[PDB]
């Protein structure tokens, strides 16, 4: 991404565009969206023993 100078001469009409396209930093996206996804391990008590 660097800056330029554009220099135009003679007759007639145009159109100039620039696009950058890079990687922008997350905007706390959350990779599970659209689920609550709970998880959870713990040993049995006592009723089957």
């Amino acid at each position: 991404n660097e800056g330029f100078t554009v220099t135009a001469e003679g007759k007639g009409q145009g159109t100039l565009s620039v696009v950058t396209m890079y990687h922008a930093k997350a905007k706390d996206q959350l990779t599970c969206n659209k689920f609550d996804l709970k998880v959870t391990i713990k040993p049995a008590p006592e009723t089957e023993k």
